[PDB]
């Protein structure tokens, strides 16, 4: 109930069109986001992909895709890159003041979460996530995506991403560890302020 209502609040996208997952794809529904289907998710009846990018050009979440691209007798090395880069980004995201958050999500690699008290323009938080990642080295094998992709889609759906909690994809700790209870967590979960993101993006736009 209060974890529904948290998880519509954090994973907040297009307030008229969301998508459902099938085995070719993501299928656009276009009606807003009811309860039921965010109890469907949960259940693993329907998997969610929320499109993230609003009406006005503004997200309340962005992401970053850590993924390894495929499938061999020691493939231990490019899971433990993919820990490698994760890491590297959330040292630079930590010393922003920007609180993220890790999700497992499988074997593809890993998702880093960051959330907002209020929708902010796509554009900056994109501009400050595709620097933070010019900032880093990336390994062999590993691709880093970020969402949103799209900044100015005043005419398309946009892209979208799976949510976590789904059919497991669970949020992990600092030492990539699945973290029990993850409704408390859920709860846990702190937003950035929008005014301090503003903030750091004049002074990277600047500098």
């Amino acid at each position: 109930q209060n974890a529904i209502k948290r998880f519509m609040t954090l994973f907040s996208g297009r307030e008229d069109v969301f998508s459902i997952q099938y085995e070719g794809g993501y299928r656009p529904i276009r009606r807003p986001l009811n309860f039921q289907d965010i109890k469907n998710h949960f259940s693993g009846k329907k998997t969610l992909g929320i499109y993230l990018l609003k009406k006005n050009d503004t997200v309340k979440f962005a992401a970053y895709d850590i993924d390894i691209k495929k499938n061999r007798e020691d493939k231990f090395v490019y899971e433990e890159n993919s820990k490698k880069v994760a890491k590297r980004l959330s040292r630079e995201l930590n010393l922003e003041n920007i609180t993220h958050y890790f999700e497992f999500t499988g074997n593809r690699g890993y998702h880093i979460w960051i959330f907002f008290d209020i929708p902010v323009s796509a554009y900056k938080i994109k501009y400050i996530m595709e620097k933070i990642l010019d900032r880093i080295e990336l390994e062999e094998g590993i691709d880093v995506e970020i969402f949103p992709k799209q900044t100015s889609l005043n005419g398309g759906l946009g892209n979208l991403i799976k949510v976590p909690l789904g059919v497991k994809c669970l949020f992990v700790d600092n030492d990539f560890n699945v973290i029990e209870n993850q409704i408390e967590f859920l709860n846990n979960i702190k937003e950035n302020k929008a005014t301090e993101i503003n903030k750091l993006f004049r002074e990277i736009f600047n500098e």
